């Protein structure tokens, strides 16, 4: 019955994202029938959220938390296609249907802790691999939908999404028996929430500014997609293996090897300006996807190995909620770097440094 749960984890987490990491298609739509900034708050509020989700996991469980998070962000995501005003979509969409993903998806990490602790690892990996094929089918989805329904419609499909993904989460069934600092009491939660926050703020550079060095270095080239194959086809298969292998490595040794990705996340992340061809691009992007599908399986097991599955719900919150803040403000800092220096490079570099100064903060965690 774990894998079922693990079907309803992977739906939640590939809906959610793949809403979300499509949100320039709509958008797109709705300005060819300030709206830059609805879907950095809508994307922000999943982190924020969750420590207060946390609190309402520990109290009413992850079944009802998901199942009422899914539920509101069923509703907002509706009512976001009755609304004919931009201003009452920053509510709707912005912090309606954010804080349901949130309430939605920080249940669907904690749940998997209740039936998995030997496998823990292996569970993430196949979920958020298959999240991963979510998050790339869910584009072209809405650019089916558009050439034959308006995006009111649109809004409307997207919303059975968040149905099912209500009906699902009531597969949560507990096995295991407000402000609690005590999670904070330990040294290595600390720590290490201290290291994935810093290293965050480099996290999302490149996957939202490869494509416009691309395209601007890189002009001989028309066929640029290949890029976001390459991480789609590694970061999934990073998130698979790494999972495996993190059932290998025993306790906080584990960390060793999330440091080890971000010293390559690092390191690829500064070599995307210094490939003067092609071919050496696409080798550098084939690590640069293994080492983000490591970073993000290995997030959750950590978290139940340092401070256990009584303070796992808690910890995971706690850590989004730090998340929060680096992951916005990254890819805006990189914007302004290549607004003020004249080319994206810089901006690599900046994006490559917080994740080594993240494995050096973590390297000292075990
Ligand atoms: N999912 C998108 C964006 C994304 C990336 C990361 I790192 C996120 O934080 C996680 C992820 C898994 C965990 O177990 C924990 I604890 C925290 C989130 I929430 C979203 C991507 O593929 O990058």
């Amino acid at each position: 019955f774990g894998w079922v749960v693990v079907f309803a984890a992977t739906w939640c987490n590939g809906s959610i994202f793949g809403i979300h990491n499509s949100v320039g298609i709509l958008y797109s739509m709705l300005l060819e029938e300030q709206a830059a900034w609805v879907g950095a708050l809508a994307m922000g509020m999943i982190f924020f959220c969750s420590p207060i989700v946390s609190i309402f996991t520990d109290r009413l469980g992850c079944r009802i938390t998901a199942t009422a998070g899914a539920a509101v962000a069923f509703i907002g995501l509706h009512t976001s296609s009755f609304t004919s005003s931009l201003s009452l979509r920053y509510f709707t969409y912005g912090i309606l249907f954010g804080c349901g993903c949130s309430f939605a998806f920080q249940p669907s990490l904690v749940i998997l802790g209740h039936y998995f602790q030997r496998r823990l690892g292996l569970a993430n990996g196949v979920v958020s691999a298959g999240s991963s094929i979510f998050s790339m089918s869910f584009p072209f989805l809405i650019r089916m939908l558009g050439d034959k329904i308006k995006l009111a419609q649109t809004f409307q499909v997207l919303s059975t999404f968040m149905f099912v993904l209500m009906l699902l989460s009531l597969t949560y069934r507990p096995l295991l028996p407000y402000f609690n600092m005590r999670v904070f009491r330990q040294r290595t939660y600390r720590i290490w929430a201290f290291g994935i926050a810093a290293a965050a703020l480099g996290y999302f550079v490149p996957y939202v500014h490869l494509m416009k060095y691309v395209e601007e270095e890189f002009s001989e080239i028309k066929e640029t997609w290949v890029l976001l194959v390459c991480i789609g086809a590694t970061s999934g298969l990073g998130r698979l293996v790494s999972g495996h292998i993190s059932d290998s490595i025993p306790g906080l040794k584990k960390i060793y090897l999330q440091v080890l990705s971000f010293l390559l996340l690092g390191l690829m992340s500064m070599m995307i300006p210094l490939c003067r061809d092609f071919g050496g691009l696409i080798v550098v992007c084939l690590f640069l996807g293994l080492c983000d599908g490591f970073f993000i399986t290995i997030m959750a097991p950590i978290a139940f190995e340092l401070v256990g599955p009584m303070q796992a719900s808690q910890a995971i919150g706690y850590l989004l909620g730090m998340m929060a803040l680096p992951m916005i403000a990254g890819p805006p800092i990189a914007g302004l770097l290549r607004n003020c220096f004249g080319d994206y490079h810089v901006a690599f570099y900046f994006a490559g440094v917080p994740p080594i100064i993240g494995a050096v903060i973590l390297f000292f965690v075990p």
